[PDB]
């Protein structure tokens, strides 16, 4: 009976070192976890363009700017040459209207008009406007946000080159044009001289960023 | 007897621990649902040694803070280049050419002083790669990229024909990436003479 | 005999707790060894309380969803630049200027008020910001790239000599950021006077 007492208290006392043990091992484990609650990267997220699809951070891409081949770079969308007709409007010194022959070249986002006409635009005096909405195209491009200006390129006029013939002489101006709306601008321009006259093989050069 | 209250103190210091030990449990399993975890990087991000960047082409942007425009040199390359009439034309004619390579972008301005021959009133006049001897040592300033190869883009021409000026706005494209072929009139018909060739166009590499 | 019981049930527990803790030890190892740990991002990429960016230049790009080009309003600036003659003229000329900014390309139309002498068969005209009469707020639109400013440019110019036009493909280069020189034939020898001189060229920013 005094060993079985003497022999328990032995196996208790080496009971509780196990037990400090596990109690040591607890708060360095307790501690370790702490520091990896505190992890910095741990709730990361990802604004636009840049963005998360399971665990993959990619950079979104509109293809007419940009795209990549390992490093970005520009963009990856093929061009195109559209060509249409567009009945524009002459306003402020013209009631008259004229058909362009028009070729845009669509390449990334910038577009450049190429346009001509057949026929005449009567003016009445030194300066005509000259408008070009959208629902005036004859047969409208499938691809249209290649014809509408980013709302940054809308804020200011822009520079647009005309030519035309007068009285069987060909004449040149550096002009410029605005947009009224997404689908809209106008391009001012002198005429070559004043009163009722006759302008015909008329040329607009101009492009927009889109 | 003494035994029993150091074996009541073990056991609750035993049930100290395991209720220790499930709260870790508890802490580690929402540690190991971390969404971050998981994360790698699609081209043109990139992680080298735990930074993560961005890849960035020099002929494009670039970055000062934010991400910008390109920073590549420009260049104003000088070159002589011979073109090839291709159809309305057996002949070729030496082009000087000045081209202007910034970012992505490769305007050509080309004079000529010598002439043409054309046998009809439209011309194809070829400019192949191989038909420039001084390369210029950044010979991708000249090659446009595949999405500007897709469309016919247009040229500026201008000539003289019997003493007189003709200028057209005339359109180019590129068969393969080494290869345009530019189609312009000619200003009349049957067999002629063209002189002083200009072309202006560019294109996007 | 009976603590030798609930001696033997401690130690099972005791058991059971350090084998609960080996396991949590191996997936704690296993967390400290986590490859995203210690991320960081590199310009143009950023971290502002967790929320990861791509800083963008709105000059030159934005996000509508993806990246794509420049939100900054375009704007039309209008001014007159005193030019400088600085070879085959010691005169100065006044222009009037349109600037076109849109993105960051910056296209000029000038036009002059005046007479320009020269004295030899090519001049050297200088623009120098410092000569901009009202001078615009975003003045940072009117200065080239580093990449830019690398290379000659090309300029179109146009004047009237002797009741005369002439018009020439020319080019132009920074001599520092503030800074270009254009350089065009006269359309003749010694000293003369041109007029209508028209400008038209466009830089990178
Ligand atoms: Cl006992
Ligand atoms: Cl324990
Ligand atoms: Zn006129
Ligand atoms: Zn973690
Ligand atoms: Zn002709
Ligand atoms: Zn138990
Ligand atoms: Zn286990
Ligand atoms: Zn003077
Ligand atoms: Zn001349």
């Amino acid at each position: 009976l005094q060993t079985t007492v003497d022999g328990n208290s032995t196996a208790i006392s080496n009971l509780k070192s196990d037990i400090s043990s596990n109690g040591l091992a607890i708060t360095d484990l307790q501690d370790r976890v702490k520091s990896l609650e505190s992890t910095a990267s741990h709730g990361l997220s990802f604004s636009p363009p840049l963005s998360v699809a399971d665990g993959v951070v990619s950079l979104d891409m509109d293809p007419y700017f940009c795209s990549q081949r390992v490093s970005l770079t520009s963009y990856s969308a093929e061009a195109q040459l559209m060509q249409f007709r567009w009945m524009a409007r002459g306003t402020n010194g013209s009631s008259d209207t004229i058909d362009m022959t028009v070729n845009a070249h669509c390449h990334g986002r910038r577009t450049d008009y190429m346009m001509s006409s057949t026929g005449n635009l009567t003016v009445t005096s030194n300066v005509v406007l000259l408008t070009f909405d959208l629902s005036d195209i004859t047969h409208i491009p499938s691809d249209l946000a290649r014809l509408v200006p980013s709302a940054g390129f809308q804020a200011a006029s822009f520079p647009v080159d005309v030519s035309f013939t007068r009285d069987s002489a060909t004449h040149a101006y550096q002009a410029y044009g605005v947009y009224s709306s997404s689908r809209v601008f106008t391009i001012t321009f002198p005429t070559g001289g004043d009163g009722t006259a006759n302008i015909r093989s008329l040329t607009v050069r101009t492009g927009i960023d889109t």
